[PDB]
């Protein structure tokens, strides 16, 4: 019953692969939706086109910046940031995929996908997802990124939709 999507990703314009996940609905429904529903578009506006700004290897792959492309900008679509939902779930391993935020309860568009297990992140983070298939193309995109985040190569979301 739990949603699935996809990203269909890109390197400088040419196709590296595809990343599927699975959204936790049965435990995070108002997160898992924002996410389900800027995948598919179906609001108007979401993740196709958009980048992955910042890609730390070791650590976590982050976009979602549909706004500003920078770290800046994104928008959940409840009109608002909106809340933590709960913290169930907890950062175990690479694939994990949790939401970004700037504090409490601030919680827009962008999210990261962890390559490694961050359990400092736990209580701060609300993980909704996991990586299904395709977790050796989040690999590959983890090379082009650098110990301060910048990107050697531009990272984008060429297409993206729900599965199944």
């Amino acid at each position: 019953v739990n949603p699935t999507v996809f990203f269909d990703i890109a390197v400088d314009g040419e196709p590296l692969g595809r990343v599927s996940f699975e959204l936790f609905a049965d435990k995070v429904p108002k997160t898992a939706e924002n996410f389900r529903a800027l995948s598919t578009g179906e609001k108007g506006f979401g993740y196709k086109g958009s980048c992955f700004h910042r890609i730390i290897p070791g650590f976590m792959c982050q976009g979602g910046d549909f706004t500003r492309h920078n770290g800046t900008g994104g928008k959940s679509i409840y009109g608002e940031k909106f809340e933590d939902e709960n913290f169930i779930l907890k950062h175990t391993g690479p694939g994990i995929l949790s939401m970004a935020n700037a504090g409490p309860n601030t919680n827009g568009s962008q999210f990261f996908i962890c390559t490694a297990k961050t359990e400092w992140l736990d209580g701060k983070h609300v993980v909704f997802g996991k990586v299904k298939e395709g977790m050796n193309i989040v690999e590959a995109m983890e090379r082009f990124g650098s110990r301060n985040g910048k990107t050697s190569k531009k990272i984008t979301i060429a297409d993206c939709g729900q599965l199944e």
